[PDB]
């Protein structure tokens, strides 16, 4: 799985180990080994939510399976919780797009997962 | 909805009112409330279009509904126009991927829109 | 078609001409005209893969057609190869999400490909 967070908060706002926290929490949440989890955080972005340049974030979670209505709500609660606590971004200013990828459409190590 | 623009033009070439104009124009075109439109512009990127590096842009518009044949054609004309007018990016060096998101796959405020 | 590479490797480590290179190779691989191929490389990113911060990359290949079971296995072999050789990123630390786009959902030059 891979989780990407794009945000306008400054780099200094991202605590050391934040990437590791995301990795471990997502492993726990998705059930997949942390070793398969990739995380990417992009601060100091030029973005707005509702026209407002106050702190916000646009994210995406891609995963082969383990993506569904109820599961996504749980992921959102977890992820929004982390962003609020660690980056001080209000949950109502956070979007996370979820993607349930077919194993044939995810490349890794010279091949796919199909 | 959410609109992202990745471009190689210098940050100083991006008008300060661009995120606001994109927000207003997208509200106007999609019919979606502006308070829920998120916009993100990422300048100074290392990109190529057709193998060359003159100004170009790769974008994506994610929306729960309001995505389709005719709508996408109108958005493309609207957005290419704005990119040409404000960033001097030729329409022929712009790609816009449209995504009709299921509400269940859009996280926000500790939940989803479904 | 468009190919995007996000990596934590330094900008200085991205070889000169790498984008034009990718354009040519993707042209042959997909069979599409170079004029329609867009490439985007994002170095110096804050990311982790498997909880490790060693060189890694998260990539996307979007195309109208030319996406499938064996085609994606072949693209993976090729792209992981070029990344390994040119950016020195190990293939076990690279993910590539493949997207088969409907022509109606791809905007370009004030219109769509529908
Ligand atoms: C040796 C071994 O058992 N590894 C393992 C363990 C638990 C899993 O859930 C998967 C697993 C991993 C993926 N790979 C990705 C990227 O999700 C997909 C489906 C899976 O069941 C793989
Ligand atoms: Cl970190
Ligand atoms: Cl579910
Ligand atoms: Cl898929
Ligand atoms: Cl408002
Ligand atoms: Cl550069
Ligand atoms: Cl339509
Ligand atoms: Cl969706
Ligand atoms: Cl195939
Ligand atoms: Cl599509």
């Amino acid at each position: 799985p891979m989780f990407i967070v794009n945000t306008n908060v400054p780099r200094a706002s991202v605590p050391d180990g934040f990437l590791s926290e995301l990795t471990q929490q997502l492993a726990q949440a998705t059930g997949k080994p942390p070793q398969y989890i990739a995380v990417h955080v992009v601060p100091d972005q030029l973005m707005a939510f509702g026209g407002s340049s106050e702190p916000c974030a646009l994210c995406s979670l891609h995963s082969i399976g383990k993506i569904g209505g109820a599961q996504n709500r749980s992921y959102s609660k977890l992820l929004c919780g982390l962003l609020a606590e660690r980056l001080r971004i209000s949950p109502d200013r956070v979007y996370i797009n979820y993607y349930d990828m077919n194993a044939a459409n995810v490349g890794w190590n010279n091949s796919t997962f199909a």
